[PDB]
């Protein structure tokens, strides 16, 4: 259960209390009644008031004849004695206070918001967002669980598309013109794997690939926060990390090949060479028109399930719909290079390990504040994502061609991918 909608840091005299609004007025008058009889069985005078509307306030200590209630830490925090121990486990839950929003010591009466979640004065914080509807690592919430599920049977379970493995007749001619460029066999290239399970399709953009990206997002925002030193990450909230790891799931259901961005240039030009200038719409434009149309599709379905427990508002939404791109969303923003990086570090699977130390490493390196030491850590992790995928590594760390069996088995159940994920342990900073 959750009952309680939010908390503030309100001051009713002198003294510091703490509001607490409820989703309805029996859920106030049942937290008032389990509380209150659950104190007066500890021999605790629990200061729990009635307050304004569907509130409830607890007051300030009494020190020495009642330590119950709130007060001021030395260091400024806000802090709130439940007097025993078992009074405390029996409120926090009720009220949705974990050691994200305070110091919670074991074995003791005491605890301490935090002074970066709780400042000061008319301070907030929302447990639960008005408007969340009653439905009848943020891969194995219900909205996570449904995003994979839909990303995999209506797109990344299937093979490419054969009219785009190779041009056609006339824009190879205007392609093999060009001795700079790479042949155009790129775009038939990776098509598909043969294992013991089946033929996987897309083998260098399916759901392995897919799962290891959305792992690894919550992971890199940690060291970014640790070693980056830029407040633009220290800042960055659970709620940011989550829609940026939701995000990525739809990172690469619009591919049609495993073309490059200079493939599909090449393609465009070349078909203009051949067709006396005619146009043709880039070939990763029509990806990101096939990831829109795929995300919107999900969206529209679960919309209720999404805002706001997901995404802040329609707008909000609307914001990641047209950002949404193929593997990276190519935005400065803070939630834009943690994605970026996800994918950039999932690399070391399809490039040698020149290209990935000097195109990928580095820049890693720099976004870590040139710790190469923390660098190192996040890319074992990931190294090792891909080998508990039986994937193929060819560009950091043990090298390895593909575990046909493994990769096999996790590339056609999304489930059992999800589940050699979660065997990995995550570093720590």
């Amino acid at each position: 259960q959750g009952m309680v909608t939010k908390i503030i840091w309100v001051s009713n005299n002198g003294k510091p209390n703490l509001k607490i609004e409820f989703v309805s007025e029996e859920e106030k008058s049942n937290f008032f009644k389990e509380v209150k009889k659950k104190a007066s069985e500890l021999g605790l005078n629990f200061p729990l008031v009635q307050g304004s509307g569907n509130s409830l306030l607890i007051e300030a200590s009494n020190y020495p004849i009642n330590p119950c209630g709130c007060y001021i830490s030395p260091g400024g925090k806000l802090a709130i004695n439940f007097g025993k121990v078992e009074l405390s486990h029996f409120i926090l839950p009720k009220v949705g206070v974990k050691t994200e929003h305070a110091e919670i010591f074991k074995d003791h009466n005491t605890i301490f918001f935090h002074k970066h979640k709780l400042p000061g004065v008319n301070s907030e914080l929302t447990f639960i967002p008005t408007g969340t509807p009653v439905i009848v690592d943020y891969l194995l919430s219900a909205n996570g669980s449904k995003a994979i599920d839909f990303v995999w049977s209506n797109f990344l379970k299937h093979p490419y598309n054969p009219k785009l493995k190779q041009p056609d007749a006339n824009v190879k001619a205007a392609w093999e013109k060009h001795a700079d460029w790479e042949h155009w066999s790129n775009m038939g290239q990776d098509w598909s794997l043969n294992t013991p399970s089946g033929l996987v399709p897309r083998p260098n953009h399916g759901i392995a690939h897919t799962l290891r990206v959305a792992q690894l997002v919550p992971v890199i925002a940690e060291f970014l926060k640790a070693y980056s030193g830029d407040p633009k990450f220290q800042k960055l909230t659970q709620k940011e990390i989550q829609k940026a790891q939701y995000m990525m799931l739809f990172s690469v259901i619009g591919r049609e090949n495993d073309m490059s961005w200079t493939d599909a240039n090449h393609y465009q030009q070349a078909f203009k060479e051949a067709y006396n200038g005619q146009y043709s719409k880039h070939i990763y434009a029509t990806f990101k028109e096939n990831a829109q149309k795929g995300f919107l599709n999900h969206v529209v379905t679960n919309k209720s399930s999404l805002i706001p427990s997901l995404f802040s508002d329609e707008s909000e939404l609307q914001y990641w719909a047209e950002a949404l791109d193929t593997g990276k969303p190519g935005i400065s923003s803070a939630s834009g290079i943690l994605m970026a990086l996800a994918h950039d570090l999932d690399l070391m699977r399809c490039y040698d390990k020149g290209k990935f130390n000097s195109l990928k490493m580095k820049d890693l390196v720099a976004r870590l504040g040139g710790n190469e030491d923390a660098a190192k850590k996040l890319a074992d992790y990931a190294h090792d994502l891909i080998v508990a995928t039986g994937d193929r590594c060819m560009g950091y760390g043990v090298t390895q061609d593909y575990n046909y069996s493994l990769f096999g088995k996790c590339s056609l159940d999304p489930n059992e991918c999800l589940k050699q994920l979660q065997s990995i342990p995550k570093p720590e900073t």
